[PDB]
DNA sequence: GATGGTCCTAC
DNA sequence: GTAG
DNA sequence: GTCCTAC
């Protein structure tokens, strides 16, 4: 499925996007070359284009794009009226509170999405210097990170924010694969799962406090962006 | 993978649980006899038990249990404080509104779960009298309903509350299967998707008004139970 | 559409 | 952990 | 069982 010189196309492609990412990107392509069914479809196009020169070039920009800081807007989705009916008549939330409930529920959903995005980026910043590769841009199906281990065996990892982040359908994506999973938070007990992160260097450099600091650094940058934008429109 | 006498064992098993569901249960066991890889594995037991007499008997109780009314408590999960940090610092929710935000978020997630449950039950009420079977108790992997179409072909359907209920990983459960999917609500546009429900009997008989009447009735009933 | 992110219920 |  | 983002 992958072209005979995929590695060379990839190195060339990423040298024209971000040379600092070229070693990492070429390794992801090598993973995919050996494991072609692990290659996710490009969002628009058909499966048959996977492994071509076009796919490799397109992937290089996606790989870089996935590392760009994201500042999403609040959700502007259309609320499901039936949720408010259940809140009111089953959970006895006063009618007067339903509008604020909808807004804060919606904003909380946005926040959760942001937490999962930041979780991946924090982990990548810490473990990539120890040889792990962040598979950014959605190239490797069901995988966030890969590592070539001591015995020249590929390791694959999926990271989730919580012990209940999946359901029976989404979790099945790993069936018949060696992809491991780790999660950050517990839904039904207090604490964090950071010292169970795979690999010793992971455990020693990652922590809940380190993640919170990463999140604060990001929020400070958004406050700076807001201040600058505010001044441009109001001076 | 299913025993030759699957249908007979099914009838007898469901006769000990609820004779009013024996016809429907037997039809599901017939469906799984023709599509044995569609069968979900049982919780206590190994995969190779699927299609045996003990599996059919256990599935009878599960099938009935799946139809029991649920009355979940409010969620009592431990909140992720990072959500409140983002809510306050990113989305500008004032500090003194964070505790209410956390409670209403939790209750809304609970409410959404209930809506999906009632959505399934409403469809089941309306469509089982038109030959469809509500595959209650999760015997058929990734499937909520089955039906034998006009062309004498088994069809299977997954129902979801919303066009964004799935993600790439959960959606992939149907890859390499003929299982169809339908959703109720649109996330980014106004209205509903009810008249896209598969089969003419679905489209003619299911609606948002119908579903609202069903939900109101369901909730007035359990208010009357709490009154009593 | 597809590719990702997210939380809760019962067993 | 696993069926939703 | 559930909702949101980006292409
Ligand atoms: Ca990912
Ligand atoms: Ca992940
Ligand atoms: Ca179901
Ligand atoms: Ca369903
Ligand atoms: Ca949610």
């Amino acid at each position: 499925k992958f072209i005979q010189n995929a590695a060379e196309i990839a190195k060339k492609a990423m040298d024209s996007v971000d040379p600092s990412l070229s070693e990492k990107f070429t390794i992801v392509i090598r993973f995919l070359t050996d494991n072609p069914d692990a290659a996710s479809a490009l969002k628009g196009k058909e499966r048959s284009i996977v492994g071509t020169e076009e796919y490799i070039i397109a992937s290089a920009t996606n790989f870089k794009k996935g590392r760009d800081p994201r500042t999403p807007l609040p959700p502007s989705t259309i609320p499901d009226e039936m949720v408010s009916v259940i809140l009111n008549k089953y959970f006895e939330v006063p009618s007067e509170e339903l509008e604020k409930a909808e807004e804060w529920h919606r904003l909380s959903m946005g926040a959760e999405n942001i937490v999962g995005d930041l979780l991946e980026r924090y982990i990548a910043e810490v473990i990539e210097p120890h040889g792990w590769i962040w598979c950014s841009g959605s190239m490797v199906r069901a995988v966030d990170f890969i590592y070539c281990d001591s015995e020249n065996v590929w390791q694959s990892l999926q990271v989730k924010n919580r012990d209940n982040t999946e359901n029976s359908s989404s979790a099945a994506i790993r069936h018949g694969t060696p992809i491991k999973k780790w999660f950050r938070t517990f839904s039904k007990k207090r604490g964090d799962n950071w010292d169970k992160f795979p690999s010793l260097e992971g455990k020693e450099n990652l922590s809940e406090k380190g993640f919170k600091l990463y999140v604060e650094k990001y929020l400070s940058a958004l406050r700076a962006i807001k201040a600058l934008e505010h001044h441009h429109h109001h001076h």
